[PDB]
């Protein structure tokens, strides 16, 4: 597509965590999360039962799409990306496969991923979307069962407390019944999709990688597809920072992620806020590499932009135009 | 007796709590800070009713659990918890037969706090105390303030300008006669026995009025200590303000004073106030005030799950190990 | 003067905080200044022989008053106000009068007023004074000894711990031949003097206040000079921002003082720096009401503007460049 | 016998000491932040040895007091000390013969900061152990790293690349016969007793190096416990890095363990770094390593003045409260 030209020259990106964990904001029983709030179910094994009880308290007021893609526009952020759905297994859009999900379980009763597809159509900014194809903590064969061997950003990298019978755990059930079918979803509705944003696989074969590789190239033609699916199955490689210098990418596309604060997900307990001049500097840095910043902000509770997040965005966007001016 | 007299005397320290409509806010609206003060978060920003009072369909605290704080407030040492029953915002926290703007009949939540924390120190041993808000009420189109705007507040003006932008033709007696006083009495006849009362400092309220509520406290609540702030005949213990403390001055005939203060800079739950007083500070300020005959009233601002912060638990705690350390040594 | 003009349109100015406190840092053995870390000695009543022996430790190699000023310059501040003498009684100019100053007493061995006065003639900034003409805790005779019946930021208004016998301290000795002749000595030399900073006198008589006005007025002519001296005796005056609406001054001239963080002096423990957005605002409701905005920035040990402040001045510069674009 | 290791068996907490010249940098570069690593700053902005060298001009650390340093460690539970006697930028904080580049040569404060230390600890019966930088040092032309910079670090390269920027004419040999072996000698031979030996992992210096340092400290300190990060053969207990601690792997042959980390982020004074863990996460940490057998050392960075940050003792202070709290219950 004209898709490859435009991603080569896109350079800034809007991230957006935001969940049932976004609520526990990065505490659980008078205890802190790791820096990534967006693990606390892992790390404290919250039983579904009761983390799914946070559905009934979701009640985001003041989330407004409009104001979220116009904050993204003003700080000259091209696209946006969203979760879909993490690692805790909640969908953020209305999935027909599974209730467990915005619209469904909660007072809210509205689609995000929808009202953030609209708002990127009307205001001109693409839209790609994050997907949790391997690790999804509410089912009960969700991936990680087959590599706990190494640490994480909270116990297990699957649901070991619901679900602890790992050697009677079989993945192909949750991929044909929730995986497959979820990604053809967000895949289908939600109009153009420019960007796909899947974790580096555990738990899943060659096979179901090329599955969904396929998949995506069938339902979204233009869609570019990050790296950490598979050696085979990508269009530009996601860089974690120290592989940048002072994965072959073929097309010559490059993004690197980071957040703001320490935390993907809401946290009230972390206030780090890179500071503008770090913001813009970083983004300058990676820009003049050909590597695109993917800039997260995770919603608060409200569905909000915390306060700093938005001035410090605002702020590195007021140092960039003073610096393009000289 | 009011053995209560003898009681509050030795008391030394007690759990104060705010917790409202304010508290979902958190210090936060639409991009711009609360004042210092959150639960002022209203006036501040002048946020109209009809919006403010829809964070109530939002108000479903999961982890609000009074048996947990009330277990905290006793492992810290403190005799007595006071809860704000209705703050200036005008939202009643307990089950009002005389006004529908409550966390019973306005909330997915669907229950008295004031209820579950007056039965959790009940059973835990604990006094407890109640905080009303008799003159601002910022709901009500003649809530107090409208007659003393000449003076800077945490917010904008002292009452709802905003909604009801006509001062020459408020009457305060009207939300007297049809909330306070029928209020004051709901609070102070359900919810067994109140060991203490918190009103603020009357800007809007007549001597009447004022001596009103004293005999309606009084009628109710026989051994009720109640707070200098209501009026300057009508109290049991003094309320010291920070710099009324030791190294005019109303006189305490009983002998019994109170300093409340918060742990952060905020009374309500806020987001980006971390400004905590560590746990040496909290000792220090508790062993100042107690050596000068004074209890600390301590305040905690549950977040929008019902949670007492970590850092103020850990605060309190900490405070607790350094004050148990100090009384061996 | 075309000094009265100049001031009306002036609209911002640096403040600078600096002295023996700076070493300590808000901190003395193990327990924190107060919000007002230069009132550190009253606090804890350290000792004159103590706080004066931080004069030996006194190096800091990093004080630059050309890039300090070029900062100012970059932020759009038109003058540059300095501590010569806090509470404190220790000279940050070479003072004839007395040896307790960075010049005589610090392995620094340097006149900082001299560089900062120097640094803004060639860069074309006004050069302000502020001076403790009242309070001095290194003086037997300091003021404050006869109106300690009121709080401050530290202990007692006076030196009350090396001198406590308030009955037999006498003001006029310290006025005669500490005061008087200092005041005489910055507005001398150092050149061209813009504006005038003295305390509210506590216990300085009618006489003593009218003879250092007139003093500034013969010494420095087109000298502006602050409210804060007394009732006849000043050109502009310094607002304390709850004094601003929704003390008669003729010229129409108005300044409000504030600081980044919540001290005037270095404080380490403060990181409580007012945001970009916060400084860019006030300086712009200030400057609607025609009252120039005097923000202070309290040097560190090494003389330099603390990383934060530094950022956070060029952050709400780039701001109110761009809202002045709009 | 060497009852030294029956004794680390049961020590449970040290305290580790880092100062030295960018202390007075704290964390703070024209303008710009260090790393998380304050202590790499000369690396991280490659300041010239000649600018870097003249902080020692300005270092006169007034409130140093070893005696008081020692009385919090010793009222903390801490049973030993140690200090950087010299970091990477190569700077000795005791009276080097060898090499003048010293805090008693160089500096206004013209001290010994090691002997007072060990003075205090003999004094107060705390063990003494010593940190040396035997690898790294970017004062010295033939300073180590300059053979491994393909790795990154919290500064830049691992060598001064900026003063002596011809890798390929270096050699380590001149700096490990001239500056590291007769300062090593120098530090194990004075200052009395040593208890604990820290080196880092070498990058750039061979068997025989590694082996000359074990064997000049196994003559000089027969009882010094050596630190695991020497060299594979040449060692008394395993040094564990975080994700080396329970819920290849070193044998341990003796048993003996320590872990060491930081109150805040930095090992050195960093004014920016107020991240400091609070009293429980301290606790709670020392109390997980010691049911595994792991010593703590925890660090604290002297800022300019020579005293322990007032949070860093602080949260020691309430960390010891807890534990003794808890110790009860």
């Amino acid at each position: 597509n004209d898709n490859v030209a435009w991603f080569k020259q896109a350079k800034y990106g809007m991230m957006i965590h935001w969940g049932l964990y976004s609520l526990l904001a990065g505490e659980y029983r008078g205890e802190s999360s790791s820096a990534y709030a967006e693990w606390i179910q892992s790390k404290f094994q919250i039983p579904n039962a009761e983390y799914g009880n946070l559905a009934t308290a979701f009640n985001p007021l003041y989330f407004d799409a409009k104001k979220i893609v116009a904050l993204a526009k003003q700080c000259g952020m091209q696209y946006l990306v969203v979760t879909t759905k993490h690692h805790d297994g909640f969908a953020m859009y209305h999935s027909k496969v599974d209730a467990y999900n915005v619209y469904d379980a909660t007072p809210f009763h509205r689609d995000i991923i929808g009202e953030l597809a609209e708002a990127c159509q009307k205001a001109g900014l693409k839209f790609g979307l994050y997907y949790s194809q391997d690790l999804d903590w509410h089912d009960p064969n969700g991936g990680g069962y087959k590599s706990n061997d190494v640490e994480t950003a909270g116990t297990t990298w699957d649901n070991s407390w619901d679900f602890p019978d790992e050697d009677q755990k079989n993945f192909d059930l949750c991929f044909d019944n929730k995986i497959l079918p979820q990604i053809k979803e967000i895949m289908s509705n939600y109009g153009d999709i420019a960007t796909a944003w899947f974790d580096v696989p555990m738990t899943l074969s060659e096979a179901q990688s090329q599955t969904i590789y396929d998949t995506v190239r069938e339902l979204q033609p233009n869609c570019l597809i990050n790296s950490r699916l598979g050696n085979g199955k990508y269009d530009f490689v996601s860089l974690g920072d120290n592989e940048i210098p002072k994965k072959p990418s073929p097309l010559g596309l490059y993004e690197t992620a980071g957040t703001i604060n320490d935390s993907w997900g809401f946290s009230y307990h972390d206030q780090n806020w890179k500071t503008p001049r770090t913001l813009y500097r970083y983004k300058q840095h990676l820009n003049d590499f050909g590597i695109n910043y993917l800039l997260n902000v995770g919603l608060d509770p409200l569905g909000r932009v915390p306060m700093m997040a938005e001035e410090n965005l605002l702020a590195a966007k007021a140092l960039e135009d003073e610096a393009n001016r000289l």
